Parts: C-alpha cells; sequence; structure tokens
C-alpha cells in the first residue's frame, strides 16, 4: 500500500497547507490594521507570523511534492476583516487552539500510515503553533486586564520587521 | 486508490511479462536443438510459438505503458538445456499448463482492480496459451505412441518459418 499511504499523508499535508494559507491571509489583514492604528509593535510581531505561517505552507508543500502530489492554492475557511483588536487576539489564539488540534491529528494519520518524515515535520510544527498560541493569549490577556493603559505603551513603537525582503528586482 | 490499483495490476503484468520472456528463451533453445537434430517440422513450429511469446511480451509491455509502469527485461526462472526430444514435449506443456493457471490469477487481480482493458487482454493471451498447450500435448502424444516412427517423418522435412524478419537494414 506504498500509493495509498502516499494520497492519505498528502491529504492531511494539503489540508494543513490550505489552513496555513488562511492563517498568512487573515494575520495580515490584521496587520494592515494594526499599522493604520499605529501600534508598531503589535503590528511588527504579526506580520511575523504570518511569515513563519508562510513557512509552514511552504514545508507542507515540499513535502507534498516529494511524496508525488501537488500543493494546493485554496485557503481554508473565510479570513473576518475589520476586527476590534480585542476580537484580533481572541480570534487567533482560538485559530492556532483549533490549528494544533487539527494538526495533532494530521500528525496521527501520518504514523498511521508509516510516514516518519511527515510526522516529524508536523511535529516541529506544533511546536511553533505552540509559541504563536502563548503570544496571542498574552496580548489578549492584557488587553482584557489593562485596557488602553497596555495599548498607550504600544501607541508610536516602530513597526519594523527586520531588512526589506529579498527579491528579484 | 487509482495509483495502488494501477500499482497492482503493473505488478502482475511484469509478472507475465518475465513468463514470456523465459519461454522465448526456453523455445528458442528447443528450436535451436531440433534445428540441429534436423527435425524441420517441429523446429519451425517452436519457433512460430517462441514468435507468439514475443508479441505477448510486446502487449504486456505496452499496457504496462498505458498504466505508467516500465517494463520488465527479466526472465523468470533458468532455461534449461540439452532436453530430449520427449523431455522438450513433456516439459513444454506442463509450462504452458503452469502459464495459464497463472495468468489465470493474473487475470482475477486485474478485475478485483477494477481494471477491466488488463482482465481482457489476459483472457485473450490465455486462449492463445491453450493453443499452445494442445500443440504440445498433441506432439508429447505422438512421440510417446509412435516413437521413432513419427521421428521418422519428421526428418528432413522444411524448417523454414516464412520470409525473413522485416527489420532495419
Ligand atoms: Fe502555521
Ligand atoms: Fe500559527
Ligand atoms: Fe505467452
Ligand atoms: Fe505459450
Amino acid at each position: 500500500n506504498r500509493e495509498d499511504r502516499k494520497a492519505k499523508v498528502i491529504e492531511v499535508l494539503n489540508k494543513a497547507r490550505a489552513m496555513e494559507l488562511h492563517a498568512i491571509h487573515q494575520y495580515m489583514n490584521q496587520h494592515y490594521s494594526l499599522d493604520d492604528m499605529d501600534y508598531g509593535e503589535l503590528a511588527a510581531n504579526m506580520k511575523l507570523i504570518a511569515i513563519d505561517e508562510m513557512r509552514h505552507a511552504e514545508n507542507f508543500a515540499e513535502r507534498i511534492k516529494e511524496l508525488g502530489g501537488e500543493p494546493t492554492t485554496q485557503k481554508e475557511g473565510k479570513v473576518v476583516t475589520g476586527q476590534a483588536v480585542p476580537v484580533i487576539y481572541e480570534s487567533d489564539a482560538d485559530q492556532e487552539d483549533a490549528t494544533i488540534e487539527a494538526y495533532s491529528q494530521f500528525l496521527k494519520v501520518c504514523k498511521e500510515q508509516g510516514d516518519i518524515v511527515t510526522a516529524r515535520l508536523f511535529e516541529r510544527i506544533i511546536e511553533e503553533e505552540q509559541a504563536h498560541l502563548t503570544y496571542y493569549e498574552n496580548i489578549g490577556s492584557h488587553i482584557k486586564n489593562l485596557g488602553d493603559t497596555y495599548l498607550a505603551k504600544i501607541a508610536g513603537t516602530p513597526s519594523s520587521t527586520g531588512t526589506a525582503s529579498k527579491g528579484f528586482v
């Protein structure tokens, strides 16, 4: 059953990939809103987390290619726009939490299909999702508990995420 | 699983093909010996059957390609040389019989893999193997019952299998 094992892993890898593509767009939308509001540090860290999901999306596609499949290019679920700051961190924490639940199941399938390399990929990525979760939880906890005295400190901070995107041009 | 289905059919097609490649060499070895003994009619029909086996190998190969596989180039088992005339026909009948039994199982697998085209290819080739089996049993029977009287009639007969092989030069 070589082919069935391959096919079954590719299916969860494409499920996870589509979840990554949704998070990229969702986090970046919130990044545009945070920058607009001039809350630099929140905006910078939101983009940096979106870049992590980009890297997750890339790794899932590379493994899908190694297994003979085709990486999906459609995002899972819909992006929510116009979210308020308190809503941003509460939904993002919920979404990371849900992501770690789904990936843990995906991990299950990989082990069931005797795929150690893909299982380890999900294991590695779950640890990074956990860092995202803690991040969004903490911010959400400060927002709830301290409100505007917390935000006054973020106002006007730098939004820079480092040297610009090394690209082609 | 589409790919799994194909993989299992390709497996039995390469098993059958390896069996054909064995038969080509076994039968041609006997053709060379019958030609050497100057039993022309026997040598001629041995080669014509070897050529039927070449066409079977070719048809298995082409179906293997349509399925995206690679046709094997190794024969199954070893060629037996130095067989006496009665042994040639006794063993060729046993091999043809063994082949029909195997192909009949291979045909079953194709149906299990929902592969109608490959199953029909097996059914067609099995009927030809039945023609071969019947031929070898008939000759074996004349040799057993008629001895050197039958051979005396075959000595000095034409060995020609027709016009030369349309080839490149
Ligand atoms: Fe991710
Ligand atoms: Fe994440
Ligand atoms: Fe054959
Ligand atoms: Fe045959």
